[PDB]
């Protein structure tokens, strides 16, 4: 049923994932990808396709995701269905995302067609609506990135992986977490603020425009957020960076998304727009 969280037995989860088959799902196995603290497997429970995150050799990431995802339910957030604690290895069960991650769709992994500019604008809007819900409910995601934006059967953006998420009732931490290529200057120093999630969203918007990953060792610049400087110093234009795997992009809406991305990427946290302004600006763009 869709009305309750289901506690599953480890043996049911080991069975529906073909004994946690680590061969890619594209080869006949069950591995869909891997988060920070586990591997995500495709499963079949109640005739339904599900996603199973096996936190193998943790606990803190199990009880966090259960706590955060019991409070946060929105159409632009990934839905948790249940969990497993009995047998050896902790497991988290989710509603399966038929189109995988934004990262995989932007890189056309496994033969998928490139996302149109139209689809890209709707995904940006959906992802911002999910972030707004989290911020309205005093949650800081701390790992906003294209791998953590999932796509359902209608390409509706769903923020996922709330293992590093933080509450509130500004703050500093000794244990710095996140993805360096997406992290704000203050988040790298240890500050905990929702303004850091806005910075990270700015990198995601650049990935949507360009189709380029946030970091690439064989690229100049290595870090995607550095293209903001090349465009500001008139060495390059946004036009030079627009993903060539699209046929429907128009300069005006691309420049309007770039302006939002540029504002999000301000080095001074207080000069960045809040999520409500990001939503407003992405709505005016279409
Ligand atoms: C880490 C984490 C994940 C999650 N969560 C929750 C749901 C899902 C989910 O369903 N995820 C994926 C589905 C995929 C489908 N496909 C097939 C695509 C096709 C046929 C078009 O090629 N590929 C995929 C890849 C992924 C991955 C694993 C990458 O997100 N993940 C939650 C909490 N934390």
């Amino acid at each position: 049923s869709d009305t309750r969280f289901h506690s599953f037995s480890f043996y049911e989860l080991k069975n529906v994932t073909n004994n946690f088959d680590e061969r890619p799902i594209s080869v006949g196995g069950n591995k869909m990808g891997e988060g920070g603290f586990g591997v995500v497997y495709k499963g079949y429970v109640n005739n339904t396709t599900v996603a199973v995150k096996k936190l193998a050799a943790l606990k803190q990431q199990f009880d966090q995701e259960i706590k955060v995802m019991a409070k946060c339910q929105h159409e632009n957030l990934v839905e948790l269905l249940g969990f497993s604690s009995d047998g050896d290895d902790l497991c988290l069960v989710y509603v399966y995302m038929p189109n995988g991650s934004l990262l995989d769709r932007l890189s056309c992994l496994d033969g998928t067609p490139p996302l149109s500019w139209h689809m890209r604008c709707k995904i940006a809007q959906g992802a911002a609506n999910g972030i707004n819900f989290l911020h309205e409910n005093h949650h800081i995601h701390r790992d906003i990135k294209s791998a953590n934006i999932l796509l359902d059967e209608a390409f509706t953006a769903k923020i996922s992986d709330f293992g590093l998420a933080r509450a509130s009732e500004t703050v500093m931490t000794s244990r710095i977490v996140g993805t360096t290529a997406y992290m704000a200057p203050e988040a790298l120093r240890g500050e905990i603020t929702p303004k850091s999630d806005i910075y990270s969203f700015g990198v995601v918007l650049l990935e949507i425009i360009t189709g380029l990953p946030a970091v690439d060792e064989h690229r100049e610049p290595q870090l995607l957020l550095d293209i903001k400087e090349e465009i500001e110093d008139e060495e390059k234009t946004i036009e030079d960076y627009i993903d060539k795997k699209m046929n429907d992009a128009d300069s005006t809406s691309v420049e309007a998304m770039y302006s939002v991305a540029s504002q999000c990427l301000h080095e001074k946290k207080n000069k960045r727009p809040d999520i409500k302004k990001v939503q407003q600006l992405l709505q005016e763009m279409t």
